[PDB]
């Protein structure tokens, strides 16, 4: 029983309560309170203890995509509920561990008066947690059918209530979440795009370079040809000045990009996909090099004033309605594209709203010139410190096509107090052992080298394996190190060599 | 006590033998005994001689100096290997009981010790992975106990007399009975012939005579040795190179180019002279795939003419790419150069040679598109059968630089005893937890769409939970089951999508 339940994450509360995501019609209905609709194990009523997760279940379920949501419901027990924690979500295994009938569901089990006494410590009913999911910090409650019935259900935001366009009500509620936050106003970035629209088809560069266009099916690079001079002279008027300044030095942001994403819209999105906003959604969303238009490169958001948004958008805009002569299968570049682009946004603010770990911290790999390393396990990303002796961290290291080299390694060290164990410090190649020659740079940097060469690609990678030598029980001080990442060299290239860096924490023993 | 200790690898045995890699010098003088020159200090020794052998080069020229030997080391009697679980030695006194103050090496050499854990031997050896990644053993034996080891000879690879480090990686090709085995001995011999011969073609005449033979701009010089490589691959010591490398990017007459102009451009006259040197400067250059014809997880060049074709051609192409972009006795490329880029393939050859997970198998991330996909633990890659009910799978997503989509998942299904349990199956980015829409193509194939759009990017990944429910008990055979992996698909491109694929084991439970 102890190897299932995770006691320390359990309690017993009064007034237990949690949030419920709601579809819409039921924001209403659900108020009266919950009841089953007419694996069984879970078979119950969900809820979560993140208003903002259960806002994510809130999309009309026929069009989850682009549809509207719902509502987010408050759920309440009176009295007192046990919360029971559990360390796997797995329903036999939960069933022989807790002694109950290995046939019938669990959920109902859970139900039953004797579970309860069991199991409650005194709470008149018992909920099960588990993990929200991979990546997430909130838990999910799983609630008995018959017990829900003792819910009390308030409301706690209607977005239908809001009147916005599109799930902007949604996104906004969850952009609460951060008060490193794109807090956008929708309604300004709809209203500046339009404006644009309309002003930029009556600018005379524009309108000159419209009648300059074959206007009759051409080529994909004729097409990209055109477009690209499209670009250029719309991005030359001033209700695009500021996009001008801000997409000049980034690569990702150039006009073949747009020209490309332009013509890549024209080819999937024949008449019937136009005249349906969850079609073209589905349609859009599996396009690569949104991120041209979004202004997203490099780990941030760059375009994150509802200004520049707009400009974006309303460049791509025109764009897409100059590629469908040239490539398609009219409205459309002005109507269903612009809401369904907008959705997409919306999409990837979230995410990058949403806490998470970048690439090199833990175990996200860090991903550069042709590169991929990682840490092998989180407990490897942690120094360690508050005690004299060892300690032993792995990295893992490939590539992903021919081999390229390792040079090397950059180390922190603290004179006195931390070094690189020499003797432990290794890597290994498909399991062939290379020591390696280290040699302090100073006191701050020390560089390990393999003694004989490393490559990495596809079907060769390599374990770099980093030993530490405290040489006091004295704890480390953010003061006393400089960097916050272990750098390995790739291959050299002014010669600088591939940085790949993974990033450290500092952690007291536990 | 059972916490640091893996009884299932630990052993009595008469007549323990193991190998010792031997640096040059010490071949005959190590066969006269075991004698040293603190909690591991301890002789060293291996079950694999080819690991064994990986220890033999000269530590103060390693990447090219003179490969020493394996010796065979064999204890009289009966001896205990005592395999351990971990190798932080604070910790392995702890949870044994021991003296936290001498080093646990010596304590593993004295009667109390070895009564207590010998099981009747008279010593007890550490036994130790050898590696990540390699399936060997490392074994620690007490210096004073390893007084009793017999030391017979396995090899010495200076009286085979052969050249650089030939006679070490054709030992250590023997692994291997898919397998790389090539006689370098007629690698150089038919590299130096080609070479002169082709020097004294008309037309390589002709054409050299055409070089500016001056320093130059390196798109110049690109744009000579681009056509130089043209005429060279023309010439009849090179019609089957011409013939392996026609098609594939990787070997196209550019890369040569660009790999002599990098070669060309670090090497100065210090380094031109010393085999070491050139070597360490040559094992840091990107593109030596191009030379070796190694791309896509394979060894195309893999018969000793097209390596020495190979060889002689980006010979020739450095000697006339020095005068272009360097400042040497054009000399190094005919000499040093060869000498060096021969050892560069041997340490490649022999990574290829080593047993190793490819992309996608166990926790080795498959990279391709941008995207880098992995499951997230060995056990994840494992669908376990045998048994009636449910199994969840972790797969890690994300992408190297711009938002990415990820348009959904292929499953395998079997009709009668496999299924996609659709309700614990989703997708979770930066923690926003997905549900999916999953849809039979067949019999045997389930394809799983988000109902969301999932991006991910720097900054951004998702956490792919597949489930899969067992309805019988019955083991799943060959037959039954078409793929060996699962399918995740990226953004499109006659449309087709981009193709990440994890592969999977089949196995009973344990
Ligand atoms: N009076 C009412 N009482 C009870 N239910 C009502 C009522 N009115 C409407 N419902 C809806 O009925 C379903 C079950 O409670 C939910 O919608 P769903 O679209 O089927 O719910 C879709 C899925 O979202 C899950 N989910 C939903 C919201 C949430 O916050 N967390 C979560 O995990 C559900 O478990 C469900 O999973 P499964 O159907 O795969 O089991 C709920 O919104
Ligand atoms: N009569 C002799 N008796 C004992 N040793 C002798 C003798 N003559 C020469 N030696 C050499 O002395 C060293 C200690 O045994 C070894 O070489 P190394 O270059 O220092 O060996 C380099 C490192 O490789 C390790 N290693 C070597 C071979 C191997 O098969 N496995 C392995 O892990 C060694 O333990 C060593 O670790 P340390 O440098 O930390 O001591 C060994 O080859």
């Amino acid at each position: 029983a102890d190897d299932v339940v995770d006691s320390s994450k359990s309690f017993v509360m009064e007034n237990f309560s949690s949030y419920h995501g709601t579809k819409p019609g039921y924001v209403d209905s659900i108020q009266k309170g919950i009841q089953k609709p007419k694996d069984d194990d879970w078979e119950g009523f969900y809820s979560t203890d993140n208003k903002y997760d259960a806002a994510g279940y809130s999309v009309d379920n026929e069009n989850p995509l682009s549809g509207k949501a719902g509502g987010v419901v408050k759920v309440t027990y009176p009295g007192l509920t046990k919360v029971l924690a559990l360390k796997v979500d797995n329903a036999e295994t939960i069933k022989k561990e807790l002694g109950l009938s290995l046939t019938e569901p669990l959920m109902e089990q859970v139900g039953t008066e004797e579970f309860i006494k069991r199991f409650g410590d005194g709470a008149s009913r018992v909920v099960l947690s588990l993990p929200f999911a991979e990546g997430s910090s909130s838990v999910k409650y799983i609630n008995n059918w018959e017990q829900a019935k003792a819910l009390s259900v308030e409301l706690e935001i209607n977005f239908e209530t809001r009147g916005k366009r599109g799930q902007d009500a949604m996104y906004e509620y969850m952009a609460q979440a951060c008060a490193s936050c794109i807090n956008l106003d929708w309604d300004v970035i709809r209203d500046k795009t339009k404006t644009k629209i309309e002003s930029l088809k009556e600018q005379g560069p524009i309108k000159n370079k419209m009648s300059e266009s074959p206007n009759k099916t051409v080529s994909e690079e004729k097409a990209k040809q055109y477009l690209e001079e499209f670009h250029q002279t719309a991005l030359e008027q001033p209700e695009l000045s500021e996009l001008k300044t801000v997409t000049g030095t980034n690569p990702v942001f150039a006009g073949a990009n747009y020209a490309a994403w332009a013509v890549n819209v024209a080819q999937v999105i024949d008449s019937e996909t136009a005249d349906n906003l969850e079609k073209t959604t589905a349609a859009l969303s599996i396009l690569p090099g949104i991120g041209s238009v979004m202004g997203i490169a490099d780990g941030a958001v760059h375009h994150n004033t509802e200004e520049i948004v707009a400009q974006s958008i309303a460049l791509s805009s025109l764009m897409v309605a100059q590629a469908i002569p040239l490539v398609g299968e009219i409205g459309f570049a002005a109507y269903n594209f612009v809401e369904s682009i907008i959705n997409l946004f919306q999409v990837v603010h979230n995410s990058y709203n949403r806490p998470a770990y970048s690439p090199g911290h833990k175990t996200q790999p860090f991903l550069h010139d042709g590169y991929a390393v990682s840490w092998n396990t989180v407990e490897d990303s942690i120094i360690r410190t508050g005690f004299q002796g060892e300690s032993g961290h792995d990295i893992k290291i490939t590539a992903e096509n021919t081999p390229l080299p390792i040079a090397g390694v950059l180390l922190p060290t603290i004179p006195g107090k931390l070094d690189v164990n020499k003797s432990k410090t290794h890597i290994s190649v498909n399991g062939r052992k290379i020591r390696m020659r280290c040699r302090a740079i100073d006191g701050d940097v020390t560089f390990c080298r393999p003694k004989s060469p490393v490559y990495v690609g596809n079907g060769v990678h390599a374990n770099l394996h980093v030993a530490f030598h405290r040489s006091s029980s004295e704890k480390i001080h953010s003061n006393e190190i400089s960097s916050d990442s272990i750098g390995v060299l790739g291959y050299q290239k002014t010669k600088v060599n591939s940085k790949l860096s993974l990033f450290f924490e500092i952690k007291s023993m536990a």
